[PDB]
DNA sequence: ATCGGCTTCGCGCA
DNA sequence: TTGCGCGAAGCCGA
């Protein structure tokens, strides 16, 4: 019943007579998960129960309370949802390449399954796991509508090369999800969420008046809330998306990106629901292009350039152009600290930084601006990269994500873009100006909203 | 082929 | 505001 182009064999072996174990990692939800649906099947095709394992890692120390609380409040709800269908969830603390490896032994796992990520480190882990299990090891793309290694086989130069590949594959791969069959047969998150927050408090972004910057109430975490954010977008916001998606003063975005990043909702379900929805076709076309083409070319990009977060993976015309302007006199140079605390000369730029700092989700359009100004106002393209990756990943609820590196790459280095008119400092890299912003939206509204923060933020 | 078209440009202009 | 034509620009893919 499940399309088998979704499964890839990591380590062929003989099946053990124990349970099927889903090493969960990317797709932290219970519904609409091909990898957990696939685990139920081969557990049922062998009469063993299915179980799920998650592994907390030391990565959360590289970002903030905001995301750790987002993720873990998701797991507390997941965990209950899984128990309801009799599927135990066990949570591990440490390096997967050792902990998953042990778990597979201590539990006599018959077969191992994991969801798919393109980030370098998940493959580092897969290979320590492969190297230490005797059972078989299976990988299922639960994140993409069309499995990343099937849509294309090379790096897609631009979205217009990639778009027909994927759409010709859609009619075979866009299906409804079966329901999750309950089966028949470590630590507690409570303490895990407390130790982490006690460890992350020293970094928690505060204002001069001691209070935190972050506003936790713009995005309730979990599978439930995410489903409600999709249903709402589809009824109130999808008709307006094409027209109003570049207005930072509206709130016409879907606001799914923090759910999708953590897999708290399946992008395949959004597609299904949008397709079936009767709205302005131009909005459905413009929205599907984001959640389909751009989301998955971002996976295609990471999976095929391991240097995804470095200057080297820029296309050639862009490396040479930026090189030629390495010795240009930047108008302004800021340090990482100065960007962070919104101390530029450009009250629009600082505004988008206040929106990132306090909410954890910067508007789609401003994110572009945000990034191209860092290039202009740093001493080199490598610092621009570094500052951009650092701030994005540390402050976006949807950061540490393929969409993130591929998005910066587009802004700073023209991955998936094209060559525009040569400029000093920024080369042939597409330019964006404050007056360019002015004909698109009421700049001073934006500026006005977050003006009150910068005075207070230290 | 080899020429047309390319996410989300800026800017004059009506 | 908002829609259009133009400008500078490298490259894939039918
Ligand atoms: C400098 C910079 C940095 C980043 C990003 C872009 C830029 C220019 N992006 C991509 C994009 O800015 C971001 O995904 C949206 O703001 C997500 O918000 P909504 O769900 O509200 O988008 P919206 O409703 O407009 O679109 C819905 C979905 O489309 C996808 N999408 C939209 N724009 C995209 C883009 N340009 N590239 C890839 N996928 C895109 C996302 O999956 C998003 O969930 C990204 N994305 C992300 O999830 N995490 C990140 O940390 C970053 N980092």
């Amino acid at each position: 019943i499940m399309n088998p182009k979704r499964i890839r064999a990591l380590k062929s072996g003989k099946q053990g007579d124990g349970p099927v174990v889903y090493w969960m990692s990317r797709d932290q939800r219970a519904e609409d998960n091909w990898a957990l649906l696939f685990s139920r099947a081969i557990a049922k095709e062998a009469n063993v129960p299915v179980v799920v394992v998650f592994c907390l890692t030391d990565e959360f120390l590289e970002a903030g309370i905001r995301q750790y609380e987002f993720m873990l409040k998701g797991l507390q709800e997941l965990e209950v949802s899984l128990s309801r269908k009799k599927i135990p969830s066990f949570f591990l603390r440490g390096d997967p390449g050792e902990k998953i490896s042990r778990f597979v032994k201590d539990y006599n796992a018959g077969t191992l399954v994991t969801d798919f990520s393109p980030l370098r480190i998940k493959n580092q882990w897969i290979e320590k796991v492969i190297s230490g299990i005797s059972i078989p090891f299976f990988e299922v793309d639960a994140h993409n509508v069309v499995p990343c290694w099937e849509a294309s086989q090379k790096h897609e130069y631009a979205a217009h090369t990639f778009r027909p590949k994927l759409y010709a594959l859609l009619p075979e791969f866009l299906e409804e999800f079966p329901e999750l069959e309950p089966n028949s047969v470590v630590e507690t998150l409570s303490d895990v969420l407390e130790t982490g927050v006690k460890a992350l408090l020293p970094e928690r972004a505060l204002l001069k008046n001691k209070d935190p910057l972050f506003e936790p109430w713009h995005f309730e975490p979990g599978e439930k809330a995410a489903k409600k954010v999709m249903e709402s977008f589809i009824a109130d916001r999808l008709d307006s998306y094409g027209a109003l998606r570049n207005d930072p003063t509206k709130n016409m975005l879907s606001n799914l990106s923090p759910y999708l990043h953590f897999g708290q909702i399946s992008s395949q379900r959004v597609v299904l629901e949008v397709e079936k929805a009767e709205s302005n076709p131009g909005s459905k076309k413009a929205f599907l292009d984001e959640i389909l083409i751009w989301k998955e070319i971002s996976d295609n990009f990471c999976y095929y350039n391991p240097g995804y977060d470095g200057f080297e993976s820029f296309p050639s015309w862009a490396k040479e152009s930026l090189n030629a302007h390495r010795n240009d006199v930047r108008s302004h140079i800021y340090t990482l600290e100065e960007f962070e605390a919104g101390k530029t000369h450009d009250p629009l730029w600082n505004a988008s930084q206040m929106e990132l700092l306090s909410t954890g989700k910067m508007h789609g359009y401003m994110r572009m601006y945000w990034a191209k100004k860092i290039l202009e106002w740093s001493e080199s393209p490598e610092k621009a990269l570094e500052i951009a990756i650092c701030l994005n990943d540390r402050y976006e609820l949807d950061g540490r994500d393929p969409n993130g590196y591929a998005g910066i790459a587009w802004s700073i280095g023209g991955v998936h873009d094209r060559a525009w008119g040569e400029r000093e400092v920024t080369g042939k890299i597409r330019y964006m100006s404050y007056e360019g912003c002015k004909r698109k939206f009421d700049v001073k509204l934006y500026i006005e909203k977050y003006s009150a923060l910068d005075k207070l933020a230290a």
